[PDB]
């Protein structure tokens, strides 16, 4: 089974857990792959059967500049990706006053738009509880496997 996993961070956070997240789920025997700043040819390439996103929001509450270009192509062409499974992993801070994780947020809205079923809570990292993202999505991640095998 082939897991998509994309990532959108300003400061490269969310790129730490979304690669922490290709080999928990690869040594779980799926085939993830993490694809920063990933392009739709490289996802069609891909073919993916299963889609994780690990983003964090910038300051102005939008999604990063390299998690924003592929949101917009995605949302424009649609692709057939109805049925699959994915989840979310969002980053935010309470401190800032991003207490939801808004980029995060706009994922699971695409996810809804393309028929993505989300097969986990989105879990929610906030930087001023956790200063250990990666180790602290692991349980999350265990069950995220669980849920695409599964």
């Amino acid at each position: 089974m082939k897991v998509a996993i994309l990532s959108g961070s300003v400061y490269g956070t969310a790129e730490e857990v979304a690669r922490h997240a290709q080999k928990l789920l690869s040594a779980a025997g799926l085939e993830a792959s993490h694809l920063p700043r990933a392009s739709l040819d490289e996802l069609k390439a891909f073919a993916p059967e299963a889609f994780l996103v690990v983003t964090s929001t910038t300051g102005m509450g939008e999604l990063p500049d390299n998690l924003q270009p592929l949101y917009y192509a995605i949302r424009d062409q649609l692709p057939a990706w109805h049925g699959l499974p994915g989840g979310v992993i969002g980053l935010g801070d309470s401190s800032y006053g991003d207490t939801f994780s808004g980029g995060g947020e706009q994922v699971r809205e695409l996810f809804g738009e393309l028929g993505v079923r989300e097969v986990l809570p989105m879990l929610r990292l906030d930087a001023s509880e956790t200063v250990t993202p990666e180790t602290d999505a692991e349980p999350w991640l265990a069950e995220f496997a669980a849920a695409l095998k599964g």
